């Protein structure tokens, strides 16, 4: 099933995968955001997203952003029915400011595919 | 396809779920931790877990720890076959010290699937 | 349900896996580096990798080298149709230096299931 997503306001940039087996579709800033060195953000997107079944979205890190700028993805589980605003927690581990500007790509979205176990408690295993 | 667990010791409190499509089981402390500003700490949760076949479990972040506090989740990768006690690596970036409590959700397991590829060497992809 | 790869130079290591049921192969390093504390370095493996269809290749932690040397992994979302030399970017959050002789294991390398799906914009959700 396809992923599908609805931009909350004009700022949002749908979301793009120029690769047809690129592992995530890339997830653009809404707006502009300055993060000082040691120190997180929530980046919004402005956009909602239905995830297919059978997985959950993980927001993920972008390879350069890390490798030479040292940021990167915070907390990043999407729940398969959560329709919010999509956030990107960004931390930037680096010794000078980050900027972001609208429609910065700074993460990708990965439909992970998971199991939804039951759970079971036992004596010992 | 059950998450099946025992408890180690009577600190251990059952993993959770509220909705039936959340991605992962929230994880509890069975012991208080002080995790200073830029420490880490393995908090141990005294359950083992046995997980579904063709999967591992990701002990990853809750989303408002991380948006909030700076709460990060190092390690992560549980094997199929761990039987150990499950400890979650907890890294705390914030600038102030941050308090788990015993029985304080700090981490959600998810059961991610997996391949179990066998290896080959070629002299050229 | 292979993974394949080649060795770019002389100086890469065949990938491992010493349990059937490890969700990873582990990477190792081609050089020595040393890492300042609070810094990160692009650890080359000179390998290049062709993950099986149907995942892509997480580099990811050791448990280990987080929990004793507040070691993290940057990045890490390797695609499915990348053939370059595979890097671990490594995060050394300790008040240390961390060295990485040559031949260490740095990561370990999961092939995460994933969907790829086509995307819609919907009006709303
Ligand atoms: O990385 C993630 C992980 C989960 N989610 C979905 C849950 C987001 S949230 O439901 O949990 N949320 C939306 C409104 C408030 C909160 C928040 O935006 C937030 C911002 C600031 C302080 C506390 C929470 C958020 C956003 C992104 C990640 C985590 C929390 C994301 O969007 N991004
Ligand atoms: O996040 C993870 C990732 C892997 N595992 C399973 C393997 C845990 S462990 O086998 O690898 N382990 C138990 C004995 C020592 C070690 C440890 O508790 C540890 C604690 C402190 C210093 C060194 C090792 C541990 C626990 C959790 C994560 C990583 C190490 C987890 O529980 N959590
Ligand atoms: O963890 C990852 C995530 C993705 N990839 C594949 C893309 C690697 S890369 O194509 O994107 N690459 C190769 C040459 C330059 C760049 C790099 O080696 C790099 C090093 C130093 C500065 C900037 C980029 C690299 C390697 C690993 C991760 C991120 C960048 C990895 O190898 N490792
Ligand atoms: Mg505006
Ligand atoms: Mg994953």
């Amino acid at each position: 099933m396809q992923l599908r997503f609805a931009r909350l306001s004009e700022h949002a940039t749908a979301p793009t995968r120029g690769s047809a087996r690129a592992a995530g579709y890339d997830l653009y800033s809404a707006y502009d955001y300055t993060i000082p060195p040691m120190e997180k953000a929530v980046v919004k997107t402005d956009i909602q997203i239905a995830l297919p079944s059978g997985c959950y979205g993980r927001v993920a890190p972008r390879s350069g952003l890390a490798a030479k700028h040292f940021i990167d993805v915070g907390a990043g589980v999407i729940d398969e029915d959560y329709r919010g605003n999509v956030g990107v927690v960004l931390f930037n581990f680096g010794k000078e400011k980050f900027e972001v500007k609208k429609g910065d790509r700074i993460a990708q979205l990965i439909c992970e595919r998971i199991f939804y176990p039951e759970i079971e408690e036992v004596q010992a295993l």
